[PDB]
């Protein structure tokens, strides 16, 4: 109704003033848009007209307006609080959530503002922004680390596995690659696991060629259900849960073994239900009593379900038949700590060490525990030990695990943070697929500043990552570093975070 065309034509005082009293009658109709869209059009110079407005956009439900206004206030008065605080609001339910998170990290900066008031809305937008870009990257071929294949594999009798490709068939051409895959897995070697996975993949595809053909052998059947299965799990470990259970059940279909039904099992667990899991490990028991390794799985389960009596038998079971193999002792020395009888499992651990005086795996196993207890100059002692001897042995026992629990002693402690720097950058590049040595090294880059490099570790941890947890932990670390390079790449907010 009035003119603002004409007004716009006054001298600069008039529409100055003029656009105060628009602003005015803006604010009396609060009981609004037009006006302050007046009071701007005059004097567009005022922070009070943007806020002011976006504040009626805030009733009204326009989030990006709200946005636009917001950031028209804070081009004006950055460190304006109420629009600071409408457009993390606005951005928050717009799912923008690293520009939310940045105003809010802006907000803390203002020491009218009680940091701890302001932290769970930083966390919660992080948690969303985490579980958005994991969720992308799930929607749009690489192994486990080295110290985590010789671990998987530390309970298996690496002599019989080689010696059970079968050489009497009459029509198997293909198996001295499945007994060369084989050797070099059983090699417990960096070299190993990479061959393994290649030459597994080509025997597989070798007999899936032999089987099509008009005649086959028993013999052959069963070389061809044990590549199937060592395929099959090699499929799990690089987290390609299908085609995994695919070539497992090709395998039982073959020729059902106890691996095979260990390799399903694991492929499908899940401790919140438990009843398939314990059929197939029934079943493996079936085909052969006497095999170390299905009681050796089967205890874990029941460990990890808390059923420690359980679990007790199938250790002890798992180590009667094969007593020259220290994973059943270790576990039983575990079991005894977690049911708070430490006096006991060091004991228990003492003794093992006596039988097995030269292996990593003792040490290593109890540095954990001493550390868990808070005993952490005996945890670095025992870490020691375990390093020196992982060191001269042939074969990966415990691969990069003591330079991990010793930097970690050290990272937290707190000197001795350069020597943390000097172990994880070790067990780098020692064992450069573990993004538990990536992620550890992060957290110590991070702390020095060096956050393009955090980022770049957490973001390499979180592809490396199997569980969704895990994953999505790894995920969560590099999009809180990435709002902290965004920070810090601003020298006033820089200067204000000092
Ligand atoms: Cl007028
Ligand atoms: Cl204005
Ligand atoms: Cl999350
Ligand atoms: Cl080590």
């Amino acid at each position: 109704e009035p003119d603002i065309a004409q007004l716009k034509g006054l001298s600069p005082s008039q529409r100055q003033a003029y656009a105060v009293q628009l602003k005015n009658r803006g604010n009396h109709f609060f009981t609004a848009i037009k006006y302050y869209q007046y009071a701007i059009e005059l004097d567009p110079n005022e922070p009070v007209f943007y806020s002011n407005i976006s504040a009626c956009y805030i009733s009204t439900g326009d989030l990006e307006k709200v946005i636009e206004f917001t950031t028209k206030a804070l081009e004006i008065k950055p460190d304006h609080s109420k629009a600071l605080l409408r457009r993390a609001s606005a951005n928050e339910s717009l799912g923008n959530f690293t520009d939310a998170m940045f105003d809010l990290s802006v907000l803390s900066l203002n020491g009218d503002f009680d940091g701890a008031s302001i932290e769970p809305m930083l966390e919660r937008n992080l948690n969303k922004q985490a579980m958005k870009v994991l969720n992308e990257n799930l929607s749009k071929q690489v192994l486990p680390s080295n110290t985590s294949l010789a671990s998987f594999f530390g309970i298996f009798d690496s002599h019989l596995e080689v010696s059970s490709v079968n050489t009497s068939s009459n029509y198997d051409t293909a198996y001295a690659l499945l007994s060369d895959a084989l050797q070099r897995l059983y090699s417990a070697t960096d070299e190993g696991y990479l061959v393994a996975n290649d030459l597994l993949t080509k025997s597989t595809d070798m007999y899936h060629s032999l089987l099509s053909a008009n005649t086959v052998d028993d013999p052959l059947r069963e070389n061809a259900a044990l590549a199937l299965c060592y395929t099959g799990i090699f499929h799990f470990l690089k987290n390609n849960l299908l085609d995994a259970q695919v070539l497992l059940q090709e395998s039982i279909n073959l020729h059902p073994t106890p691996n095979s039904y260990i390799f399903l099992a694991l492929t499908l667990a899940d401790k919140e239900n438990s009843q398939e899991f314990f059929k197939f490990f029934q079943k493996a028991v079936d085909l052969n009593p006497e095999y170390p390794p299905t009681y050796y799985h089967r205890g874990q389960m029941y460990f990890i379900l808390q059923d420690y009596k359980n679990a007790k038998e199938d250790f002890q079971k798992a180590q009667s038949l094969n007593p020259e193999n220290v994973y059943p002792y270790i576990q039983l020395a575990c079991l005894l700590y977690k049911q708070g009888k430490f006096t006991e499992s060091e004991a228990f651990f003492n003794e093992t060490k006596l039988k097995f005086p030269t292996l990593p795996e003792v040490p290593t196993f109890f540095a954990e525990i001493l550390t868990d207890r808070g005993d952490f100059d005996t945890a670095i002692k025992q870490y020691d030990i375990a390093k020196r001897l992982e060191e001269v042995q042939e074969k990966i026992h415990v691969g990069i695990g003591p330079l991990i629990g010793k930097a970690t002693i050290l990272a937290r402690q707190s000197e001795k943070f350069n020597a943390a720097i000097k172990l994880l950058t070790k067990a780098c590049e020692l064992d450069p697929r573990s993004e538990q040595a990536k992620i550890g090294l992060a957290q110590l880059k991070l702390q020095m500043e060096k956050i393009d490099e955090a980022i770049e570790l957490f973001e390499d941890s979180a592809i490396l990552a199997r569980t969704m947890d895990e994953k999505l932990q790894a995920t969560t670390f590099a999009e809180a570093a990435k709002i902290q390079k965004r920070l810090r790449a601003d020298p006033i907010i820089s200067a204000k975070m000092e």
